[PDB]
């Protein structure tokens, strides 16, 4: 009978020592064991694994602690997913294009190079240890953790294709938007007018129109009596807000957004560009860069920065 001592983790901080039989599979032992994302379930203790860091599955109380601590989840396969992930993402390229973290173009991760680019350019902090710890690392180049965490947050597999709006939701979800405020005002000519306060995530994005000019000013909607109504802006407070909508054919002026998000193809299969206003337009696509001093294309979300607006109509 041969041990070794190894370590279980569900966060990668807090440690659990464990001896290990090298007779028997990692599975029989523990039940689902990842190291560094490679599944060793099915594989027997080594020699060269003493003093090693393993993830499982949260299988007691002190586990379930932990991992709620770190992920804000429960889901019982999250850790599954986020492993799962981290196999692949380990194995990308993290280029930094004109100071931002990207992600080199593979298995279809298009969506999530405009996201992680779209996240370092606006005003965000996030709930959960491992969104915090992994965003970090992210900004600084090592992004393969945050990447595989979307992934597992989202339910993403990866080469699935993925909505940047969705994704910004989720993420969102779990992001401090408690001090954000928005308050809507809807005349109808015959029903009248209806203040809306919305608050969190619900006060950042708009999905209808690109344009914040045009909320400001007033988008037409269907009423329940029939009429158009005009729904406009009257408070907004957040350090950004997303617009969003169906990809179409919309012009970019320098200095007028913070960044956007193009989309070519049909809802079944496409490929998102990221382009970001800085001294001039920037279109980033993965690991490509090109400029512009004016952009066309059909874009699907642009961020502005906010402070606080407040409607004079
Ligand atoms: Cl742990
Ligand atoms: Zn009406």
């Amino acid at each position: 009978v041969r041990t070794i001592k190894v370590f279980t983790t569900v966060d990668n901080i807090n440690l659990h020592t464990q001896v290990v039989d090298m007779s028997m599979t990692y599975g029989q032992q523990f039940g689902p064991t990842y190291l560094d994302g490679a599944d060793v379930t099915k594989i027997k203790p080594h020699n060269s694994h003493e003093g090693k860091t393993f993830y499982v599955l949260p299988n007691d109380d002190t586990l379930r602690v932990e991992a709620f601590e770190y992920y804000h989840t429960t889901d019982p396969s999250f850790l599954g997913r986020y492993m799962s992930a981290l196999n692949h993402t380990k194995k990308w390229k993290y280029p930094q294009v004109n100071g931002l973290t990207s992600i080199k173009w593979a298995d279809n991760n298009s969506y999530l190079a405009t996201a992680l680019l779209t996240l370092q350019q606006i005003e965000l902090k996030f709930n959960p240890p491992a969104l915090q710890d992994a965003y970090y690392r992210a900004r600084a180049g090592e992004a393969a953790n945050f990447c595989a965490l979307i992934l597992a947050y989202c339910n993403k597999t990866v080469g699935e294709l993925g909505d940047v709006r969705e994704t910004m939701s989720y993420l969102f979800q779990h992001a401090n938007l408690d001090s954000c405020k928005r308050v809507l005002n809807v005349v109808c000519k015959t029903c009248g007018q209806q203040q809306t306060t919305l608050k969190g995530v619900e006060a950042v994005m708009y999905m209808g129109t690109l344009s914040y000019e045009q909320f400001k000013k007033g988008v037409q909607i269907p009423c329940t009596c029939g009429k158009q109504a005009t729904k406009y802006l009257v408070q907004q407070e957040s350090p950004f807000v997303m617009m969003s909508a169906p990809p179409a054919q919309y012009e970019l002026k320098h200095g007028t957004f913070t960044c956007a998000s193009e989309y070519t193809g049909n809802y079944q299969c496409g490929h998102y560009k990221h382009i970001t206003s800085k001294e001039t337009l920037y279109c980033i696509d993965g690991a490509l860069l090109t400029k512009s001093s004016e952009y066309k294309g059909p874009i699907t979300d642009v961020f502005y920065k906010e402070n606080s607006y407040t409607t004079t109509i």
